């Protein structure tokens, strides 16, 4: 039922009923969020296979389809974070998971109809973006179920396994598309040059039964708990760039890596390999957080950004001047980018929760605030900041595939976009060096 008496900080309460309830909510939240990341990056897999079905959209148009869900995603993250305390975690989780069936079902029918206008795919693309907003509400919700000591571990597991949703989708979708399942629901195949049949509808339809099962499980298994001037702070905008360069890079490369590989090395079936990128990136986010706890987020973030810049530079030497070579180098460097982008995602996030909380602490104390008020306002501000940072960092998921699409459109080469990425990474190691010299000497 709806919980009125929730005392997670009380050890006796936690041992008695708190831990068991919070364990159940967390472990229904994780699959629900994982599925959100599946639906969010759907077009990273589908847009690769649209020409194979009969669509004649330009390369720039295809990239745009992978880019757009990060727009609505970013925009809706701040509103989504406000929804949980209003409607409760259980109800909003079920609602925000369930509505993802609409673009999943729609896209399945849409890909079988080569008369479907590009405009309709734009709508579906944006609709998939709703899935990208679930992160803000899912994470906000889980924080209330855990004591401040265990939130770090609880939020890390929910977000970590959540981000795994990209890789599992980029693994499963290419596999079920070759399968003749869902025929009873009208799954029609398209004959490919190699003789095999392509069932593109399966790529989105495969999630519908799982979206439904955990929509049901959310309504029956989760609970509701009865229990900003941050924009002005210059540090908020400073940190947002860093999370933009890391999480934005992870989610941006996830959106457009397959599409790019198709434009650089068209022979390689990238879809049987691409998932590994977002896979290690999602694992490195957890690694990045763990390292940051032991050594300090800033130190981890700084070294990571130097690494992002190096591999950003090395990526130029892998590209073909269309002929020729080398894919194996190209993929290796991109794995390194995924890993560092993920690593930096976790490190930056830990860093923001530390730096912003510390400066908030020192501020209210400087105003003559009590220790009690200092701690709680530091909690409000950091929770408010991270939510806003997370929304801004999401826009990188648009920028990178949009930059690849534009660079190729006017030059025929992605190096223009990559050069922009390199400068951004070099700017970031400068930024991160600055905060290491003023705000973080620990
Ligand atoms: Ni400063």
């Amino acid at each position: 039922a709806v919980i009125t008496d929730w005392r997670p900080e009380d050890p006796a309460f936690w041992q008695q009923r708190g831990q068991r309830i919070a364990s159940r909510n967390l472990w229904i939240s994780v699959p629900c969020l994982l599925l959100a990341f599946c639906v969010w990056m759907l077009f990273s897999a589908v847009a690769v296979n649209l020409p194979k079905v009969g669509f004649n959209f330009t390369t720039d148009q295809l990239f745009m389809l992978t880019a757009l869900p990060s727009v609505s995603g970013a925009l809706l993250r701040v509103p989504y974070s406000f929804m949980v305390p209003i409607f409760g975690g259980r109800r909003w989780t079920a609602f925000s998971t369930g509505i993802l069936i609409i673009p999943c079902v729609w896209l399945g029918f849409a890909v079988q109809d080569t008369s479907t206008p590009y405009s309709v795919f734009i709508i579906i693309s944006l609709l998939c973006g709703f899935a990208g907003a679930n992160f803000a509400s899912s994470m906000a919700n889980i924080s209330f179920f855990f004591p401040k000591q265990k939130q770090g571990g609880a939020l890390g597991l929910n977000g970590g396994l959540g981000n795994m949703g990209v890789s599992v989708m980029q693994l499963v979708a290419p596999l079920v598309v070759s399968l003749s399942i869902f025929a009873v629901f009208g799954s029609q195949g398209v004959k490919q040059p190699d003789g095999t049949e392509l069932y593109l509808a399966n790529a989105s339809w495969i999630w519908v039964p799982f979206l439904a099962i955990f929509t049901i499980a959310a309504w029956f298994g989760m609970n509701d708990l009865a229990t900003l001037p941050v924009l002005k702070r210059g540090h908020l905008w400073i940190m947002s760039l860093l999370y933009l360069a890391t999480f934005g890079s992870f989610i941006g490369f996830s959106a457009g890596f397959a599409m790019l590989s198709k434009t650089q090395f068209p022979d390689v079936q990238i879809l049987q390999y691409a998932f590994f990128g977002p896979f290690i990136g999602a694992l490195a986010r957890s690694a990045g957080g763990a390292l940051s706890d032991r050594l300090g987020g800033t130190r981890v973030t700084l070294v990571n950004f130097i690494l992002m810049a190096i591999f950003s530079g090395l990526l130029f030497l892998t590209l073909p001047t269309d002929q020729g070579g080398s894919f194996m180098a190209f993929f290796a460097v991109f794995l390194a980018l995924f890993l560092t982008a993920g690593l930096g995602s976790g490190s930056t996030f830990q860093m923001i929760s530390v730096i912003f909380r510390k400066l908030t602490m020192d501020r209210v104390k400087a105003e003559g605030g009590s220790d009690e008020r200092a701690m709680r306002e530091a909690a409000t501000d950091t929770a408010a900041a991270l939510g806003f940072i997370s929304a801004i960092g999401a826009i990188g998921g648009f920028f990178i595939p949009k930059a690849f699409g534009s660079s190729l459109a006017l030059t025929g080469s992605p190096v223009g976009a990559m050069k922009v990425f390199l400068i951004f990474y070099i700017a970031c190691v400068v930024i991160t060096w600055a905060v290491y010299g003023r705000h973080s000497k620990k």
